């Protein structure tokens, strides 16, 4: 959701070389516009990076030419890009190009209104099974918003104190216990168990079904798995393998708290239920811009000798959180 929001533009600043253009904030975001485009203050609706923007050369006719066919429809995949040296990533757009947001309100969500929808990476070949179901809906899916979008929360929670771990590149996990049922799930499906299926096959691994049957507990253990074929396997592993980055509290619908869910993670540990964790940084106590957050993003990953997809930061209670995408990352690897 919120692919495309009504902003603000911030501070524009002039792009030395280049006269055609200069470069917009919109928020966290640094988008290159053309000049006289717009001037600080004016309003506009912006597209974030993996928006999908269905061909039209009338509204959109800057993407004419990286139009694509996906999923079987004409249009332009909004990537990152560095041109002259300039990052530039979204597209923002003045309002009196949409004459029907002409009584939205700054930050409304127009994404269904303008029919924007979202590219995603083809989904591992091996990571497709079979569905049992629906993503349970009493377990919240794993969806981090990013530090550029959370520019007001990132000043008022100056102070508050966050855990911070390596965003792994895979897929997202869950495998929950509720009641008389222990199941495993994809990002958006619950699964069926066969040989093949990945998910099913690195739970049962570590032994997490047989954890969560020692625990006794309604809960859901939500990692990512990585390793060969998954995403590029960026961390060169072998085999596949899951690692946990937060427990969901299914009886009181709310996520354990990191301290909880490391001494779950001992107790689980400790019994002989072996579940390893997204690698922990030191805790940072929050007194940066969104620039600052996203200058710590880059760094080594899991495996120390590659260069991480970024930081995902989780307050100390539990109850607000965020990823900072690393834009070196971004800049490497095209199918992001
Ligand atoms: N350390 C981490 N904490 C939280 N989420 C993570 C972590 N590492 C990887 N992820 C994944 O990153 C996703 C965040 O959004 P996305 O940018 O869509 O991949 C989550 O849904 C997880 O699958
Ligand atoms: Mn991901």
């Amino acid at each position: 959701r919120k692919l495309a929001t009504i902003r603000t533009a911030g501070e524009i600043t002039p792009i030395a070389g280049a006269e055609a253009i200069e470069c917009c904030h919109v928020d966290g975001w640094t988008c290159v516009i053309k000049k006289g485009e717009f001037k600080q203050g004016d309003r506009g609706v912006y597209f974030e990076i993996d928006s999908f923007i269905k061909e039209d050369n009338d509204r959109y006719p800057m993407l004419s030419k990286q139009v694509i066919d996906y999923e079987g429809q004409r249009g332009t995949r909004l990537r990152t890009a560095r041109l002259r040296g300039q990052l530039s990533q979204g597209l923002f757009l003045p309002m009196d190009r949409f004459p029907e947001l002409a009584s939205n309100q700054v930050g409304d969500d127009v994404t269904e209104i303008l029919g924007i929808t979202k590219w995603e990476p083809p989904i591992s070949t091996n990571l497709s099974g079979e569905i049992l179901g629906e993503f349970p809906t009493f377990i919240s899916k794993t969806d981090q918003e990013r530090v550029q979008n959370l520019i007001p929360q990132i000043e008022e929670n100056k102070g508050q104190k966050f855990e911070v771990t390596v965003m792994l590149d895979g897929s997202s996990m869950t495998v929950y216990r509720k009641d008389d049922h222990i199941g495993v799930c994809g990002r958006n499906w619950e699964l069926r168990e066969t040989a093949t299926n990945a998910q099913w096959h690195a739970a049962r691994r570590n032994k997490m079904i047989e954890g969560l049957q020692f625990l006794n507990r309604n809960l859901a253990l939500q990692g990512e798995i990585i390793g060969e074929s998954i995403q590029g396997n960026l961390e060169k592993l072998k085999g596949q393998d899951f690692y946990l980055f937060d427990i969901y509290d299914i009886d009181k619908a709310q996520y354990l708290t990191p301290i909880e869910r490391q001494s779950l993670v001992k107790q689980l540990n400790d019994n002989g239920f072996t579940v390893k964790h997204v690698p922990i940084l030191d805790d940072l106590e929050l007194n940066h811009t969104a620039e600052q957050i996203l200058a710590m993003a880059d760094g080594p990953s899991l495996n120390k000798n590659v260069k991480r997809e970024g930081l995902v930061f989780k307050r100390l209670d539990g109850k607000f959180s965020f990823k900072a995408i690393s834009n070196a990352y971004l800049e490497k690897h095209k199918d992001r």
